[PDB]
């Protein structure tokens, strides 16, 4: 099945830019959210989840028609949390009832990297709701107990290369896991609302244990209060993502440039953009507009 992309009727890049300031907005005033980190975070994983349960050889799943509204996908043991992000978007909905679900969730990520600091990253507008039986079946998206090897065929599916999982997974400094939703618990640094490399500098300099947490599950910990997944350490126990990570550690802008393309193309993955298509918006951050 072919998802062509189909402007929102009569809409350009200031409505969407409309739509980026209040996002923006709230993100600001709404700074309580999980012990002051703030919505930051869940707002980019609902992006990347939103997204992720796409499937190249069939085209099914991605962002194209917003179906985590649907019961089926918002229960999704593996989306615990992100009605968090939901509840958030709504006003922003409320508001703007023009945007599509798949544009609000998709352009929710984007506004949180680039508030928080992150690269810019373009993005496109024409995803169409599509219908409660379009919504994907739980299963789609990672278990965080694997190898490099479950890592690197899992993206496959996703049609990402090494380079673009270890960028992707540098989205990882930001948050935290919390036991009662994933079954990990703790944050991967300091520096958790704001979008930096830190990832890749706490795998390579951190000194990480193995340890079970209180849902029994093995996570690496270390003295500082951080921890990782092992599907986040092996980026370390595989020498190909081991080199990628070094590059990131070691070139901020890199890591910026290439997470910004990879994603982009994980938010876009099963959409035809048609040739007459407008070209990608770059929205403007709060800072500067000067609001
Ligand atoms: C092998 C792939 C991945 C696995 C297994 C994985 C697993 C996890 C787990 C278990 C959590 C904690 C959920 C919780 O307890 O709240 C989490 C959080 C998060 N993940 Fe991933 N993840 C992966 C890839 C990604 C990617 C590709 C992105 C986005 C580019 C991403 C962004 C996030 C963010 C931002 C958080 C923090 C959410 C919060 O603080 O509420 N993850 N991930």
């Amino acid at each position: 099945l072919v998802h062509v992309a189909s402007v929102e009727k009569g809409r350009s890049y200031e409505d969407f830019q409309k739509v980026y300031n209040a996002i923006a907005l709230k993100l600001r005033e709404d700074d309580e959210y999980d012990n002051y980190i703030g919505y930051g975070p869940v707002l980019v994983r609902l992006a990347w989840h939103t997204s992720g349960t796409w499937d190249k050889h069939d085209n099914t799943g991605g962002s194209y028609g917003g179906t985590y509204r649907f019961k089926k996908e918002f229960n999704d043991p593996s989306n615990a949390g992100l009605q968090n992000g939901f509840k958030f978007l709504e006003p922003i909905h409320k508001e703007f009832p023009w945007i599509s679900s798949g544009d609000l969730f998709s352009l929710g990520g984007v506004t949180a990297v680039q508030e928080m600091q992150g690269p810019k990253i373009p993005w496109r507008c024409g995803r169409v709701d599509t219908p409660e039986d379009t919504t994907p079946d739980n299963g789609r998206l990672p278990d965080a107990d694997k190898d490099a090897d479950y890592v690197r065929t899992f993206f496959q599916r996703l049609n990402m290369n090494d380079r673009e999982v270890v960028a992707l997974m540098g989205a990882h400094a930001l948050g935290k896991t919390h036991l009662k939703r994933s079954g990990y618990e703790g944050p991967w640094g300091a520096a958790n609302n704001v979008f930096t490399n830190e990832f890749y500098l706490n795998l390579l300099n951190e000194d990480w244990k193995l340890e079970k947490n209180d849902a029994n599950n093995e996570q690496w910990d270390s003295k500082s209060g951080y921890m990782m997944l092992p599907t986040d350490y092996s980026l370390i126990q595989d020498p190909k993502y081991l080199s990628i990570v070094k590059e990131y550690a070691n070139d901020q802008d890199k890591f910026f440039k290439d997470f910004s393309k990879a994603f982009e193309k994980l938010l876009e993955n099963g959409i035809t953009f048609p040739k007459d298509a407008p070209s990608p918006f770059i929205f403007k951050t709060l800072e500067e507009q000067g609001l």
